[PDB]
DNA sequence: AAGTCGACCGGTGGACT
DNA sequence: AAGTCGACCGGTGGAT
């Protein structure tokens, strides 16, 4: 649970416990011996925990506490079980933590759509936990979608066929000339919902938590999508690091470059909001960073001139992170028509 | 030395070793045991061989194995005076790996740069190791200053007050909108030596070795040349990355799309020329990632849009590393009127 | 499927203050 | 100084 048991621990089948043990059975041109098994450590931690919709305690705890609770409850089974023998790299637990992070808020960001678009389609504003009512008139065609996004995606891929066939023409002239523009992704991406999908129960439930069967519906979500979003409908962009160093800002500070090239400049769509959470910016420095204008706009007569990343955000409890969306929603879904 | 010895390693002062026992004297906050001293490593295994321009064997080894070597070397003293109670994070090695590519590759390039400047003032082509004679009619005018740039370094610092002007009037007006272009750093920048330094032997002096003075020397130069450099004399920047992960990939492509919005747009510069050098790019996405059209290079339209990162070079050899500086000199400097 | 590729970030040694 | 600030990259768990 997220609280640490060692019932709940001994209960777990050993496919199920949150360290393996590899010792025999290594990893090819790897001296690796116990592995963190991140997702039976969501499952433990977060199986009936979603951070900012659950109880108040959680709601309201230091999102650093919060996220750094699956790898301590990890490291609690291995030393249980191993003892002294229990060993992980420190880069285990970086790439581990990394991805927690971006999970787990992913999540928080999906019921907070959930509860969005049923209000969206006319029912209520649910009550608990307590967050302030929108103010901006319901719609479903004001419904989003939030799309954890995988390793090796193309943001491309979600924009229908005819923008992407836009796109496509303009790099292929590109490379008549030995040039390029590739494009990566964001983490995240939340889009407005298509029409299609706009009375579809599955965008308007809260999950209770990552189960399996959730972390599956989550990460697989952007499949539904593919080839449906207008260049106007990716409303906003998210990239996630747990901490930073001044080296590991740039690549959220590119990829927003080149979305608001391709969907602001050759796609018409007005400005791409893309930010950046952190739970430890390590000074003041990234702030000053991403205060970058966006660069295609700086030459003259081209699209407007606006920063490339809107924010670096640092979410002190999961509960300000689900205010701080409900709020951007408030605003940014109001230009969407009715 | 560059091959391992016992006896000079015994030679050495306690405070000179490669290996640094803090066991009892820790970090603060730290459980570190055992560091690497880096500086020590450069001046034992580099200080009578910059590579390129020392005997035959070094110059056409396997560069991973050149710059491997100071690791290699701090290793084999550790486990002689420690035994197994020697140990490092991979961590370690990884920021001292990285130091050491860079600190390497830039000595070489100095060299590279004196052997230059004394065909340019008229003294013929040193023929010892033996490279291929640059063909560019020779001019004092034409000597470049090989710039290894410190942390938090700002590029800009580089100019002639009269062209930082110009960039500061075009934040200023940024910063009136909320919005700023801030500016960070390659990891090293040749530049045309300023006219008032042409007839200075410093910089066509071909050092011996990374010892400690020599260190200083190359890592002091900029400070040298602050505030003396015209924006079209700015003549290449370069980044080292010993190895590449996808997410570590952007921090040059995003300067260098900078320094072509400035130097070319703002202050008239000639192209400006950004390369990459590693060691290990793991797969062919890095190259496809470099040849990305320069973003403000799209933006303006001209008539000719080039890469915002000429190329994504990894060297085979320190001896081709010279070869391809020599090269692009004879090619570049063509450009600065003899 | 399971393997080959994606992309995760934290502990480090040195310069500056 | 010892404390604070930059920037280095390598080992990791998993997804058509
Ligand atoms: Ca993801
Ligand atoms: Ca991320
Ligand atoms: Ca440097
Ligand atoms: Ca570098």
């Amino acid at each position: 649970p997220f609280t640490y048991s060692i019932e709940a621990t001994r209960n777990l089948a050993t496919t199920e416990r949150c360290i393996q043990d590899i010792r025999n059975a290594p990893v090819r041109n790897r001296s690796t011996q116990f592995q963190l098994a991140q997702q039976n450590m969501l499952a433990y931690t977060f199986g009936e925990v979603i951070p900012g919709f659950a109880s108040a305690g959680i709601n309201g705890m230091d999102y650093r506490d919060v996220i750094g609770r699956p790898v301590e409850n990890a490291v609690t089974e291995g030393t249980h079980f191993f003892r002294d023998d229990f060993r992980v790299d420190s880069n285990a637990k970086a790439k581990v933590a990394g991805d927690i992070f971006e999970i787990v808020s992913s999540a928080v960001m999906w019921n907070c759509a959930a509860r969005w678009n049923s209000l969206m389609v006319g029912e209520g504003w649910r009550s608990q936990p307590r967050y302030s009512r929108p103010t901006l008139s319901p719609s479903p065609r004001r419904q989003v979608a939030v799309l954890n996004l995988p390793r090796s995606f193309d943001w491309v891929s979600l924009l229908v066929p005819e923008s992407q066939e836009v796109i496509e023409e303009f790099r292929a002239g590109l490379r008549k000339d030995g040039l390029g523009l590739p494009t990566s992704t964001p983490d995240l991406a939340v889009v407005v919902l298509p029409e299609e999908f706009q009375n579809d129960e599955m965008w308007r439930e809260e999950i209770a938590g990552l189960t399996r069967p959730n972390q599956i519906l989550l990460s697989g979500a952007y499949q539904r999508l593919q080839g449906r979003v207008q260049p106007g409908e990716i409303s906003l962009a998210v990239a996630f690091k747990r901490s930073l160093r001044s080296d590991r800002l740039y690549q959220p500070l590119y990829e927003a470059n080149v979305m608001q090239l391709l969907l602001e400049g050759k796609l018409g769509a007005p400005k791409v909001e893309f930010e950046v959470h952190t739970l430890a910016p390590e000074g003041t420095n990234a702030f000053v960073t991403y205060e970058a204008a966006s660069l295609y706009g700086l030459a003259e007569g081209r699209s407007a001139v606006h920063r490339a990343i809107r924010e670096l955000y640092v979410p002190p409890t999961a509960a300000d992170l689900a205010r701080r969306f409900f709020a951007f929603l408030n605003e940014r879904m109001e230009l969407v028509n009715g």
